């Protein structure tokens, strides 16, 4: 029940809101159907239209007027966007030439320049260069002011998940929205775009920037907007706003429009009748920007024109039925579309087997176009694991293509030209980002970058400190002209220990041989420097990575390679070492294949052993600093060392020898040399952090050596590659990748292949932000290079997505 009686006399688009039974005059009192009577007939007034004609200039007010071209006009602040065009031959603000904005240029009472997020739904980057012609304001905005080639979005690329991301500058395993239709197990209730359960407060995580604002004591206006509410209405409303006295003025303010995603689904995303929503979009920014002009605000207030996802070319013919796959399909519940999520029917089933399923599902047609997942196998990249409301089986669909359970359910439940929600880095997926005004930059193109990192940057433009979340603060610092947050480098926790010569080989009862007896003052003081870091300057070129937790670790220097050894985790954090261009590929000597040597800095007690790998059946061994890569026959030996050893499964060390063997030396080549940081990471709990030792779940059978669920490398050259990596002067260029350690390939359909068919194609999937291993493994990267800090940051945030 809802007692409306009550008038919206006074009260049109009220900003605080008021309780039941009395009814509301809001921007949302129609989604909860608590509008007053005459809502509509007072707030919602279209007569005459939303723009003043020649004839309407100078005219007597009629209050029941959309908007008013009379004399009164900018003192009500309610004139029609055009009124000073029309009536006083003023010009339009895309009409004028773009003069920089030095420094604000506010009212008085105006205690900081206001931020207005103008969001467009669907807007694929593409459409800024193949629209230009027809978006002449956004056009202005664009050259004019600061902007991305493109921003990337957050997986999936759904509507509901990507706006409350740019709300929260969280991950949606973080925030709660994994999607824009959920289920949570321990609610029993589902969330969906039609319905009430939306509206609970209970499946909103996080903290969203008009919250953080009002905590803060800045004043919000409404950000969300009733579909039935035309968008003059709402560029009005805004204006009105704006027009408030000083201790009622909000300082930010949310348009949003949903177009061209609504357009984008009907025609596809270049359908000949998408040139009209985008005509349409630079219409209304043009009615913002004369509002604006008009309250002598235009080169005040900072706008954000941003979008939550692209637009793919999509349609029925091109849906994979799981009913081709499964026998048992109606046991389970699929989440459909552009991905793929399944569980049980019911809820409690004993005999309910995901590997039956998954297996079902792998690899089956010669032509599949999706591909199944444990979620905990996503790549770390899409950081979509770690919430309830996210089901253990996923399936990554192919861009273009849907999922769905049953034929009937696409027939009986083509119309659609055009939908989104696939992995992040597809082209067709990236969407926009434009800042423009005061405390942005001017004509300014910046790298694109992450929608997780918008959040830190608004409470910048507004003077707020951010809640905690997933953006890097200040790797966005270089959009701004004036920066209110200086970022500084985390201190250490942890020193290293650097241990000399200690133990003596009989002091080792490790099960390990080698063949290393066959065998001058010149040399053996030269390789003595070795071990105390002589050429520690060319393989660790940015400085030691910094540990940012309580452990015991070794720095272990060689010839070659350096290493960050944990005395807890009986392996190395890290291992660091430089391939120039020159560096030629050697192989195993045949007399070493099987070596493995006590280390004698590092006790027995802290050491792993070769029994342990005797004893396990399924669990080998590989090595961080590839023996392959050795710059001497003698040098091979430290490659060999019980403390550059790693537990690998036989199926993944086919994939890591390929990387040691042949990419290194490809990147080498391509890079002119590459810095190379590799190390295990321990995620059981897929929440992207780095566990801690009392919650490892996998040991090498019958010791204390913990398996790792991913092998990270960072790989790092000169971003001028005329420069060789070890004497470069300038930026930085860097890829990563952080493969999953799994005791299959099931993963790459052509596995039974020769390596070079596959592998890099895998690495490419699980490419990753040096900042995501960070999380990973509480290291900290490039500690010491000639690069200001925030450059730093950027190149952390950066990801190598490999589309063209
Ligand atoms: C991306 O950035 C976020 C934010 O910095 C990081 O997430 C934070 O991680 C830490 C460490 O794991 C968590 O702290 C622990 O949690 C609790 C306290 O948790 C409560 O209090 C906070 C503070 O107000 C609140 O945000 C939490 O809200 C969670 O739970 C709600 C339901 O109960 C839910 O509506 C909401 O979405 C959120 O759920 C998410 O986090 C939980 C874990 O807390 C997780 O189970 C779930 O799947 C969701 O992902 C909650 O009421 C303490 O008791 C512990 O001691 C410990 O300190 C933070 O809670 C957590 N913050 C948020 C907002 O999620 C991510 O780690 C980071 N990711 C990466 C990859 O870097
Ligand atoms: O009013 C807002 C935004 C406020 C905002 C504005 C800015 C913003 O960014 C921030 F926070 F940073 F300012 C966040 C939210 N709405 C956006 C949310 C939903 C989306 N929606 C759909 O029907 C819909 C659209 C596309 C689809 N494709 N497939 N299914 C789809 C379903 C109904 C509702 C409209 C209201
Ligand atoms: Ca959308
Ligand atoms: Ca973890
Ligand atoms: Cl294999
Ligand atoms: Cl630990
Ligand atoms: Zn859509």
């Amino acid at each position: 029940w809802t007692a409306t009686s009550g008038s919206c006399k006074g009260r049109c688009f009220e900003l605080q809101e008021v309780g039941p039974p009395d009814c509301r005059c809001d921007n949302l009192c129609k989604s909860y159907s608590s509008c007053c009577h005459d809502f509509d007939e007072l707030c919602l007034k279209t007569a005459r239209g939303w723009e003043c004609t020649k004839d309407r200039c100078g005219e007597v007010r009629n209050e029941e007027n959309a908007c008013h071209c009379s004399e009164d006009c900018l003192s009500r602040g309610d004139c029609c966007t055009n009124y000073q065009v029309v009536c006083k031959g003023e010009s339009h603000w895309v009409d004028d030439d773009c003069e920089e904005i030095k420094v604000p240029e506010c009212p008085a009472g105006f205690v900081r320049p206001p931020l207005i997020i103008f969001s467009v739904d669907g807007f694929r980057a593409s459409y800024m260069k193949k629209g230009s012609k027809v978006m002449p304001n956004i056009e202005k905005l664009r050259s004019c002011g600061t902007h991305a080639p493109y921003m990337r979005p957050v997986y999936p690329t759904k509507t509901f998940p990507n706006l409350y991301t740019l709300a929260t500058g969280l991950y949606p395993e973080s925030h709660g929205i994994v999607g824009n239709s959920m289920y949570d197990p321990v609610f029993d209730a589902s969330f969906h775009l039609r319905g009430r359960e939306k509206f609970n407060h209970r499946w909103w995580g996080g903290q969203p920037l008009w919250i953080t604002a009002t905590k803060q004591g800045v004043r919000a206006g409404t950000f969300f907007w009733s579909v039935s509410i035309p968008h003059e209405r709402r560029i009005l409303t805004i204006l009105q706003w704006l027009s408030l006295p000083d201790n009622e003025r909000p300082s930010v303010y949310a348009f949003y429009s949903e177009q061209p995603d609504f357009s984008g689904h009907k025609y596809g995303p270049f359908g000949p009748e998408m040139t009209n929503p985008l005509r349409e979009i630079d219409k209304t920014v043009g009615q913002l920007m004369d509002g604006l002009k008009q309250l002598r605000l235009h080169r005040c207030v900072n706008v954000i024109f941003v979008g939550d996802h692209g637009m793919e070319d999509v349609t029925c013919d091109r849906t994979e039925f799981l009913s081709n796959y499964l026998t048992n399909v109606d046991d389970i519940t699929l989440v459909p579309g552009t991905l793929g999520r399944i569980r049980a029917k019911s809820i409690n089933n004993s005999k309910y087997d995901p590997k039956t399923i998954i297996a079902a599902l792998t690899c089956k047609k010669p032509d599949q176009h999706f591909k199944p997942y444990m979620k905990q196998h996503l790549p770390k990249r899409l950081h979509y694991a770690n919430n309830r409301r996210i089901e253990d089986i996923h399936l990554l669909v192919d861009r273009r293509w849907h999922v769905a359970r049953k034929p009937l359910d696409v027939y009986k439940k083509c119309f659609f030209q055009g939908d989104h929600g696939f992995d992040n880095k597809v082209n067709s997926m990236q969407t926009v980002f434009v800042g423009y005004g005061p405390t942005f930059k001017y004509r300014t193109k910046v790298p694109p970058f992450e929608n997780i990192e918008l959040y830190n940057v608004m409470c910048d433009l507004l003077g707020l400190k951010p809640a905690p979340n997933n953006g890097t603060h200040g790797s966005l610092n270089h959009l701004l002209r004036t920066n209110t947050f200086r970022p500084t480098m985390p201190d250490e926790v942890s020193r290293p220990n650097y241990p000399g010569i200690m133990y003596l080989q009989s002091e080792f009862d490790l099960g390990c041989t080698c063949d290393d007896k066959v065998e001058n003052k010149l040399e053996e003081l030269n390789k003595r420097l070795h071990t105390k870091g002589s050429t520690k300057e060319r393989h660790l070129l940015y400085g030691r990575p910094a540990v940012l937790y309580r452990t015991s670790y070794d720095i272990l220097y060689h010839t070659d390679f350096e290493s960050g050894y944990s005395e807890i985790f009986l392996m190395p954090l890290w291992t660091s070492y430089t391939i120039s261009k020159q560096a030629e590929v050697s192989s195993i000597p045949e007399h070493l294949t099987n070596c493995v040597r006590p280390d004698v800095r590092v006790s027995p007690g802290f050491s792993q052993n070769c029994l342990a790998y005797k004893n396990d059946k399924q669990m080998s061994y590989g090595f961080l600093f590839p023996p392959y890569l050795s710059s001497s026959p003698e040098a091979k030996y430290d490659a060999f060392l019980v403390t550059n050893m790693v537990p690998m499964y036989p199926a993944f060390k086919r994939v890591w020898a390929y990387f040691q063997r042949v990419l290194v030396k490809k990147y080498a080549s391509e890079r002119n040399g590459v810095n190379v940081i590799s190390g295990p990471i321990f995620d059981y709990n897929y929440d992207g952090l780095r566990d801690t030792e009392d919650e490892i779940k996998q040991y090498v059978e019958g010791s204390s050596i913990p398996v790792p669920t991913h092998y990270y490398s960072i790989i790092t050259s000169c971003l001028d590659f005329t420069q060789p990596a070890d004497k470069c002067d300038g930026p930085l260029s860097v890829s990563s990748f952080i493969l999953p350690h799994r005791p299959d390939n099931d993963e790459s359909c052509n596995s039974s292949e020769d390596e070079s068919k596959w592998v890099e194609e895998l690495m490419k999937m699980h490419t990753a932000r040096v900042r995501d291993i960070e999380h990973l493994t509480g290291l900290d990267f490039y500690r010491k290079t000639s690069r200001s800090y925030s450059e730093i940051l950027t190149l952390k945030t950066y990801l190598h997505t490999y589309e063209s």
